[PDB]
């Protein structure tokens, strides 16, 4: 889970 996810 990126910083951003879904919108990476």
């Amino acid at each position: 889970g990126c910083v951003x996810y879904p919108w990476c």
